[PDB]
């Protein structure tokens, strides 16, 4: 075509320029850059005040820990909305959720109760015509989940044993090519669809996986629906993206279009963006040569973007507050890494976006995240570092240990710590099981140790007056078998559901015919749990029951090794507790044979699980919060950096595919006198840590928290001071005046590493 | 329980008081009656008072070939509408679809479109919230099968090869067991499902046939919703039927009320009432005895009810109008029969039922079927003929055959002539295709002898002056193989969309668990097929084509034989037809694994799929009618009714278990002098037609008309003379003047026997 070789004009010819290759366009297109942040340019004054005036309504947000304002009457849809805008005379990328900033809208596909729960709590009233449909005409994910919910798991969600489930929120977890959009245009895209869709008529006429293949085409066909609905979304701006972007401000543009259509219908908990920053470079650099932009006209595109990515919103209720804190949304990306090749992924574009943490001061949004490797220009890598110990804005993930194993260079991050093949795989979203009170339930014979209810396998509770390892291991063996089944049988209703009332076609328009499905299982508590095996094995544990026989307390004597110093006899027990559960979950079916995978993440359910579970083992007492993730429990990792590092990579990712999180806050001083020294040492941990062999896997995740706990207790007193003020705190990155007064208590209570 | 005793006091016991058995119930306490017709009773004023008030609004109707009045902005559901009367004081049985006397409502759920173009039609407007609601919120039926729906198919639709299939209504073909409500109550049928959903759990978690058994959960969950709306929709009229019917007056309103809620809810094409009149009879007769209720009071509740049933109505589309023309609903109740213990099922109801004829004169609803058998008692065989010799409003299905099929008495009649076991079995209504134009296609290469374009699979036209039947049969026979395919994808594609976007919850919920599903194809066009094999085979017809070597018409020379004349060399042609496309269908999968079964059967497409087809080999010209049903082609029948009745008799309800309907019309003095003599001649017939053996299978179905030509044509021309004129026109009866003058066209042209 025509169209299509003016806007490609310059660019390297290859198979994406004949089908559907995102990969293969950047790989013969990209330019690579291993020089430094000297080319850097400053926020524009456009960006500055357009930047100050959503601080405006991010301040009221954190103040009133409420919404700036929300949908009441009218139900979210890709071309619901018209056109919003900051100040359309300024801003150079555009589109918003609903037609003004930070206004919340309503996604009632998912329930309407939830939204119901939403409206009580900041006090408005709901449209009566909203809820009639969502209730008696449109049948909600809510709906359909809790009327094939079985009494037992229903009990687990009440008892904190199987609880916050997307069963009440979009599942997320998906990450459309929105690239694609920029690329070749949505009519190429429809196109190709459309060939999608008539691919399945064979089978279809020839009853082939009757029933599997009817889902397809009716998928494919709201995929291609939606495409169309994405053109008159954009239209509603100004724009024509039925074509393929032409240049840089339109790459961008098209691409956050093609985000924006999917945060305008879809709720998910993580609606991440992807892997883009290189992507986009390609068009930035032809802009450049050509001279048709500045540098500084670089940056200002980019903030612009990485702004809308800041205003991101979605209405949630207090039970998701307090499961996801900090208003969170997940919009990840994911900068630099490897090439298959060995060139590196890193451009100048990299250093852009991380460069909006300087533009526009830190934020917790977009959730830029750093694929590391051994072998990127050290030019980055300190940067990078830099902006860690500037911000505590960044995370970071092994490279050198993901792209090997999916073999392919542009896979991206879904929310925290969970990779997948971009546009061609997803996860089905699964949160987290409390594995802690499976232990309890195992030594309570599956009575709830503060509802007094039978909730696991009614059994034996374990007597005498000291706790024996063997024992407590084989009961908790069971009880994890049992744990599994619960699990993923509440996860098979809840996708099963999902595709039937809440099919994400805006983001499944953006992937293959076929997308890789993952059923991603994830592990709470997995320290305390660890700890308490340990506290039982090399220690005397005299559990305290009440009258009725049931564990309440627990009497340790003699210190036992903690998870988290580099001490085998504690970190192999969690290992072995992630390889168990991992084979368990192994056996059992699943809906849409999404492949079972494990995941060591919490996000803030480390504090709702903890709260619900009683006094441990381990002697952590009861409504305490677990660690976050894969964390050791707060404070128990006193050997320093180094030994904390060692202890988490020595968690296998062969059997937590789904991710491994690690936050690491570290005192300034401890890695230099100097921001020079600060660097090299911070870079070179991390090189450690990632460090990755045929024998040493290496760390999966790792977030970065440079500061003394010091300025955060002057932060909860002094909170208009560090409106900004962002920190890492589970695999995401959160405004510390956006989270609760109780929540700030876990943080400030965490292991503020010292030393090396 | 003692609420259950209260009620059931007198009953005989059984295991109908321990499960949900209505059919042992029956067994055990229905009194079997051979009496005659001395004892019925006539109308009470408030009946006639109450007909006569309705029969205003059914003038109207026949005369503006128009609804009454419909909804416009109301989404319509079991509970949406307030209680609504003819007049209140009058009643005896309450319950009306909406607020008024056959206002219409609106059923979204099977699809806007249908509902757009009824508004359109009767010039109203489409609330547009409605419309919104269901084209964007709420997905229909109608929207899920276009999304998945081939090309093929579409040609197919527009060609009139395969046309009018369930697409755009509701499939109906579903008879929930209302008289379930009325022996149990609500509460008991609840407290059974919430067990059956139960029963699922293990399953469930196990893993087995995961999708299929949370589909079924949900199903269950939505039947239990749907009970507890009953009872809410019964309260509006002032009525608690939580627990069970503790007279005759309650059974019928309670099972009445069962019906009521599922044609407030599905707007099905055939909406079936089932086997009542004898159930209700072991309540008749309990407060008869005890002297609770007269026998006029008993013929009155009857005659409210089955007034009721005579005002079920249906917004329709002019589309769906000619392809079931007369305005037809199918209420369909299934009378007499012989129990498998050799007692008849015939009850001094089934005399109440068919007096309703007397009472409130001619109607074509309910669908009164009688389940006749060679060892019926005389006096009912007797009166049954009369009542067709007087109103020729009722039909006559084969029960010595289906019985002993099914091997089972508590089997009803779906619509016309499908059989199903209560409770227990539902079919997957879909409609009929044209065999003849798939005969043309096999001659013309694929090429539709209208549109001159590629329908079927491209290739080589039949060549030659004359034509060959070997040739030709193989041809058609390959044909048929492409027919069965496209037919049973486009259903499969059909019931998963119906499913999925319209299960009918409330009458499942008066199902057993796991209901038995079969796929029912219809046959269109059987006699103009087979005749004009007969014409190639037995004679000289020669093709006439056009510019491009299309058959588009035949010259034939030398009389062949005609189906309908009791001829083997024809007859067997048919038999044959029948048998081939059983058999191919027979492969193929389908969705459920619904068995797939065929029937000969048409309604109103025997116009349709005529006018759509052009000359045929047997001399039809282009856009005639074909025979209704399996009826032999219009006037070719000519050696008798014996002749013709032994023709369609021959028919293998062995390859048509899903019916094979026959529509015979004869003049009064072909039947005697006095109508002592008709009776006996009518009822001798039948036990002639109806005759079965292990050798001789017998007749399955018989419309019967008892009239002259001349009346009707009376009747065109004078048409509020008739206001009741009742025909049987199918398989179903309509009133004359509800036709139009087209589709009367259809009727005054057809056979009309004059001898034996």
């Amino acid at each position: 075509n025509e169209k299509l070789a003016t806007a490609w004009e310059g660019f390297t010819k290859g198979d994406w320029q004949n089908e559907v290759n995102v990969r293969d366009f950047i790989q013969k297109n990209y330019t690579p850059y291993e020089g430094d942040e000297s080319f850097l340019a400053g926020a524009t004054e456009a960006t500055t005040t357009l930047w100050d005036k959503v601080m405006e309504g991010v301040k009221l947000e954190n103040r009133t820990h409420a919404p700036v304002d929300f949908d009441t009457a009218v139900a979210s849809t890709i071309t619901s909305h018209d056109a919003g805008y900051i100040n359309k005379q300024l801003e150079k990328i555009v589109g918003l959720q609903t037609e003004a900033p930070l206004k919340r809208a309503l996604i009632p596909f998912g329930g309407i109760k939830m939204i119901e729960g939403s409206c009580k709590a900041y006090n408005r009233e709901l449209d009566p015509m909203i809820k009639k449909i969502f209730t008696e005409y449109r049948k909600t994910h809510n709906q359909g989940v809790f009327d094939v919910y079985t009494p037992d798991i229903l009990r687990c969600r009440k008892s904190g044993v199987l609880t916050g489930l997307p069963d009440a929120y979009g599942r997320g977890r998906i990450i459309g090519d929105y690239r694609r959009v920029a690329l070749y245009g949505i009519d190429y895209l429809m196109k190709d669809k459309l060939a999608q869709f008539t691919s399945l008529q064979a089978d279809l006429e020839n009853g082939v996986n009757l029933e599997q293949t009817i889902r397809l085409r009716e998928e494919i066909a709201e995929q291609h629906r939606a495409l169309g609905q994405m053109k008159e979304m954009a239209a509603k701006y100004g724009y024509d993206i039925s074509g393929p972007a032409t240049n840089a401000q339109e790459a961008i543009q098209w691409t956050y279009f093609g985000y924006l259509a999917a945060v305008k219908s879809q709720n998910g908990a993580a609606m991440s963006f992807g892997r883009t920053s290189t992507f986009l470079d390609v068009y930035i650099e032809r802009d450049l040569k050509a001279g048709k932009i500045t540098e500084q006209e670089a940056q200002e595109m980019v903030d612009h973007l990485v702004m809308k990515l800041r205003m991101v919103r979605f209405l949630r209720t207090p039970e998701y507050d307090e499961l996801f804190s900090g208003d969170p949304i997940w919009a990840t990306e994911s900068i630099g890494g490897m090439g298959l090749d060995g060139r590196t992924l890193v451009t100048k574009n990299s250093f852009r976006f991380l460069n909006t943490l300087y533009t526009m001061g830190p934020s917790p949004e977009p959730n830029m995240t750093i694929l590391w490797s051994e072998k990127l220009p050290l030019n980055f890598k300190k940067f990078a570092a830099k902006v860690s110990i500037d911000t505590s804005s960044l995370q970071y993930e092994n490279d050198d240990l993901m792209r090997p194993d999916f073999n392919n260079d542009d896979y991206a991050i879904a929310c925290c710590v969970s990779p997948m093949i971009v546009g061609k795989q997803m996860q089905f979203f699964g949160a987290r099981a409390n594995l802690a009170k499976t232990m309890l339930y195992a030594i309570n014979g599956g009575v709830d140790e503060k509802l007094k209810m039978q909730v696991g396998p009614k059994s034996e509770p374990i007597k005498g007056d000291v706790l024996n390892y063997d024992e407590v291991m084989e009961r908790m063996d069971h009880f994890m078998d049992w744990l599994a089944k619960q699990y993923i049988t509440a996860l098979n209703i809840i996708h099963y559901m999902h595709d039937k009332y809440s099919y994400e076609a805006s983001l499944m328009a953006l992937h293959d015919r076929d997308v890789i499905r993952t059923m991603a299982c994830g592990i709470a508590g997995l320290s305390v749990a660890a700890d308490s095996l340990s506290a039982i094995k090399y220690a005397k544990v005299k559990p305290i029951r009440d009258e009725d026989g049931l564990a309440i307390d627990f009497e340790i004597e003699g210190e036992y090794p903690q998870f988290g110093n580099n001490d085998p006899r504690v970190d192999d027990l969690a290992v072995d507790l992630v390889e168990r559960f991992m084979k368990k979950i192994q056996k059992l079916h699943t809906y849409r044979d999404a492949i079972p995978t494990q995941s060591v993440l919490t996000i803030t359910s480390n504090v709702v699980y903890g709260k619900k579970t009683g006094n441990t083992p381990d002697g952590r007492r009861a409504g305490a919060p677990f660690g976050p993730g894969a964390n050791p429990m707060h404070g128990r990792d006193q050997k320093g950096a180094v030994a904390s590092l060692t202890s988490v990579a020595k968690l296998p990712f062969a059997y937590a595919k789904d991710g491994i999180s690690y936050t690491f806050s570290i005192v300034p001083n401890a890695l230099g006198k100097d921001d020079e020294v600060r660097k090299t040492n911070l870079a070179g941990l991390m090189d450690g840590y990632f460090h990755h062999e045929a024998s040493i896997e290496g760390g999966q995740h790792l977030n970065v928290n440079v500061m003394n706990r010091e300025m955060l207790l002057d932060a909860m007193e002094n909170p208009e001071k560090y409106p900004q003020l962002t920190i890492r705190v589970s695999g995401y990155a959160v405004r510390f005046n956006s989270l609760t007064k109780e929540q700030q208590q876990d943080v400030i209570t965490r292991t503020f590493t010292q030393s090396m």
